[PDB]
């Protein structure tokens, strides 16, 4: 199958045994922007669902079936991998639903499905947008849509600015010195110092921040989910040129995503924003091992470029110079294994 | 091997992988108790290892070979299975101690050793002493050593005693509780209340205790580690009758333990005890399904059975009973999945 | 002389022009507490100079001398190499003292005197006591020493004590980074970071600081200036071990001294530690390229090396050890060039 | 040539001062400086590409590595401090050692193989002529081609009166000290005056508000394309204010341009108060009484700078208001400057 060829065993058995526990899914549930914005979306475009085909693409819990079967959905087709599965059933048949339901265990890249669908929904959104490459599911899925049907969400804009901020570039550095030793009880350690700053500095940090930090505006990358293949996302390319408003230090660069949901009454949007209140994505920063001195009216240019891998995750390269001097920095970043920070 | 053939293939890999990181040996030679005592049994016992062989098990950086050489070792060898191998090697020219300390990447039960030691040392201690299972590869390692020669630890004890504690067994409902609603943004929940109230039941739980909780003296089960066979590990029955020192609801059963180190000059102490100096072991608790009320003077008489699984870990059973009344309570765990409860 | 054969002329030359200007005598006066504690002392042991004979090494404005001549000195003899020469016999006679002060313009150990003394006063102290090298000068004073006289001070105590301060180690260790850049308006520099960190970590640290920094009791070392002799101080060896009272991070040495007045009728000290009042010699801290850590009831010991250069002052060795784990620091020290920090 | 005119003394101190690190950092930080420099070179490519090339006291290097970007066939780099150490290191870590060669000493010792097409340095001081280092760039022409360019080809020096109440004040109450009969029973007055003396003949350094100043500036022009060394021994600057302002004027204010004139272009570097501030801030000299002008009289007079063996200069002011004939003047060392920056 399609999964299994760009996948390791070894990630997808642990992949699919986490997202098995209930306490997970309790946490997730619980984040009410996301949950409330969902059925917003659904509810309030009731025409692209009333007397419909729909397809959910890893429906979990089973929340999202839910809605659509609230807004008058014909018939529901809700595929999900992890063991979950069975307890989504639970709920269908105590909720009365076994007539409009049908819960299909397996992989979407696997299952066969017994018509076309009119409108495909999911929730296949990572740290950064990409993390966890379930996106490529979700446009896969594109085999089973009638040529006039519809995508929920449509789609995917990602943001991008630079940052200072000094007393998180020491806190990392100071974890690395430990390495510098030459007599940690009589041993010398120190021909290891180099080593251990490369590690520390290609976690990314996730946590939230004040908007003031940002040092200029923002940058946009849009995917459009109804146009865009597959293969689109095994190499993703996103150039940049900032207007800097303000001098000083550059420690990085900050990242979050917006979706869009366009239906035929109206569009509603789901931001991660950091103007915006709080979600379990929170925001995503990459550190420069040395920073960037820039001036007020300067320009930062430079590519960011994401290259898929097997452990279903990004191996992350980013340069950057400003353009008035030729001072240029370039770091790699494994997203695989970030830093929690938040409280 | 005799390793692969007890551990699946997805464990492994991120077993290995996760030791593999210097940041985690860091916070394990951060331990100060830890580390400073097995220095003290090795240097003040300095009659055991003066012009000896050395084996030491699973090496990581390499510190514990160091304190060898510091006492006067003729040679070691230091086998290490994850890339930190390649660290190590890195530590030991830089040290300049090629001479005499040889680096072996490799499982202990694939590679070759060329000659026979007099000395074995390692540090295999997990969770509840027995955890991730490497206490099999430190005894297997016996098939190198001399008659007559020694071992580094010598021997460990576990100790078990009951415990009350009425707030951690309420917050288990308290958590369970949230899928007790009828319309949760439209939907019925309730059906899934009793599978999320076990699945909690089933985590142990890691962190420490004011010893005041204790309600009776401990029970304590030996491993000789000079006498002992592999096959010993795999299951481990410990009976139990304690003599009540005070009134009350048991909750549940309470482990720590300790090991020693009996040389020739001098027998030395390391226990993880809560009447001791924390460390990064902490201590571990397993709940009763529901609590029994002893008065004193009463005794409390069971078994605790621990069964060896696939995951690199054990399956807990635990069944006691009042002696007196009749009054009877168990519990089944898995220690793969742990809550760590610390603040 | 034996001046000149120790020190070279150019820095000898900008020492004494720089204690030429009237702006450092003036800054060095309004310290009141080293002002006030040596009138105090040679007042109140009146009687050690009454009718007597005395010299002054190194009068600058002439201060001293005058506060000899309060408490009832027969004749002093008061010695200064800088220009600052010309200026106190203007104060001598507009006070109306040329009977009993009598300025000698030149260096101690270069001019002649009419006769031997009773007793002999100077300021000689410097930053840790001994920069600037002149408590060799007060030593060969002695030669026109009585048997049986007097010297004030006539002891100093040099203090040592280990201290924890990691925001002053990462102070010191941000400067140093600049050199860590790979691309300064295009130019690698990292080849230089190693000679950064070691340029920066030479320099003593001149300030003040809150006890409670400190994580044991100090250990003392006493100089004897009736007995001493000038070689003794070209080569210093200070052995130390010290009990820990807390557990933590130590991040270098810090250092302080006492001087004492030994008179007839009381003894009088003159103190510089970080428990009593401010004075223009601070406090100095020496910090380690990398710190050691520490348990309580644990033992610190080791040995501080001065050795004298001629730059007028000393070149600083330090080495430490945990005793019960066999953890070590060593690190050397240019007391010419310190960071001031205050 | 170097050594016939400085005291050794003072070359000692001086390139001790420039071998450490941490002052060659400070320079390099100054981002008007260093990107000024990096500009006035790539943007005149023209005047680079395939060139042979001189670099006049090259310190870390930074300036022949621009010349480098420009596209330049051969670079020679002359430095005296031992910072020549640390320059060869950057040099190959760079690796454009076919390119540049780093060469120990001064230029007026120094043997180069051939002549060059244009010379390259940063020589300037406080008020532009401090520290002397401008003869050394002149002395350089020796090797220069008869069609070559200097970088940078011109130095503008500006003249001002300023009115500051409260700077010419200070000087008196710091002065009043002396003024005393009884600090600790002696008797200090005597020296008052001395005192006073004293502080009026250091220059002032640091920046001010351009509302104080009087009167649109004068300028003084160097081209360092005519010019020789020997113009530099003498410098006399003639002047004539239209005031602008009615006041009391206390003194002049000092600051400097300089102009990169290539092919393609030319560039400015500019030290103006009404420009964000540099490492060179402003110098400040007072007289020693002021003097009342109105707005549109005429201020005139001359400012004479006479170079001396410590590698500086002694400064001599006179100045008169044309239509009242009131009239002052003052002479002041600019070797030991005040630095008053808060
Ligand atoms: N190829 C595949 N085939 C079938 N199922 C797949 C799959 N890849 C992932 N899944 C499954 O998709 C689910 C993803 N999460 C489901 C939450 C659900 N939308 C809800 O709102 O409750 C949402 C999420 O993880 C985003 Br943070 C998980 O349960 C995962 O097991
Ligand atoms: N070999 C020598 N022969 C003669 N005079 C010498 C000398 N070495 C130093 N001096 C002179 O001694 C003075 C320094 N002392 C302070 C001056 C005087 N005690 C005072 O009260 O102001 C002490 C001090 O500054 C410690 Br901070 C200076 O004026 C210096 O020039
Ligand atoms: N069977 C095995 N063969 C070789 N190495 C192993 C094996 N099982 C575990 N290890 C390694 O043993 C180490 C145990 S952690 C203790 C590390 C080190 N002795 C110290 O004192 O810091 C880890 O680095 C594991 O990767
Ligand atoms: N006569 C001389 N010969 C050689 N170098 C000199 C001479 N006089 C001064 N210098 C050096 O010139 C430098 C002036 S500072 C300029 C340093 C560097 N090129 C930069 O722009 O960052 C100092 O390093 C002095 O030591």
């Amino acid at each position: 199958s399609v999964f299994s060829e760009r996948t390791e065993e070894s990630s997808a058995v642990q992949y699919f045994q986490f997202y098995g526990y209930l306490s997970q899914q309790q946490n997730m549930m619980q984040d009410y922007v996301r949950t409330g914005t969902y059925q917003r979306a659904i509810l309030q475009n009731h025409t692209d669902f009333k007397d419909k085909i729909v397809l959910d693409v890893g429906c979990g819990s089973g929340i999202l079936s839910f809605f659509a079967a609230q807004a008058g959905a014909r018939k529901i087709y809700a595929v999900e991998a992890s063991t979950m599965a069975q307890h989504a059933e639970v709920l269908v048949k105590s909720n009365n639903l076994t007539d409009r339901i049908v819960v299909i265990p397996g992989k979407v890249e696997e299952v066969s499905l017994p018509e076309q669908v009119d409108i495909i929904i999911s929730e296949p959104m990572g740290y950064m947008l990409f993390n966890e490459r379930m996106l490529e599911s979700y446009l896969h899925a594109k085999k089973y849509l009638k040529p006039s049907g519809n995508m929920f969400p449509t789609i995917g804009d990602v943001h991008l600015a630079p940052f200072t901020d000094e007393q998180l570039y020491m806190e990392q550095f100071t974890k690395a010195n430990f390495w510098y030793q030459p007599s940690f009880h009589g041993v010398d350690l120190s021909a290891l110092r180099g080593a251990a700053v490369d590690e520390y500095f290609r976690q990314p940090v996730v946590d939230t921040f004040d908007i003031r930090i940002l040092m200029a505006k923002s940058v946009k990358y849009t995917v459009n989910f109804l146009e865009a293949k597959e293969g689109d996302l095994h190499r993703i390319e996103i150039p940049f040129k900032f207007h800097m408003l303000h001098s000083g230090l550059v420690h990085g660069l900050a990242f979050w995503f917006d979706v869009a949901f366009i239906g035929s009454i109206m569009t509603v949007w789901l931001s991660t924003a950091p103007t915006e209140p709080l979600t379990h994505w929170y925001q995503v920063r990459c550190l420069f091992q040395s920073p960037l001195f820039a001036k007020a009216g300067d320009t930062l240019s430079g590519t960011c470029l994401l290259i898929a891998n097997k452990r279903q995750s990004y191996d992350i390269s980013i340069v950057a110079q400003v353009d008035q001097t030729g001072s240029k920095s370039s770091n790699l970043l494994d997203l695989k294994n970030p830093f929690f920070r938040y409280t």
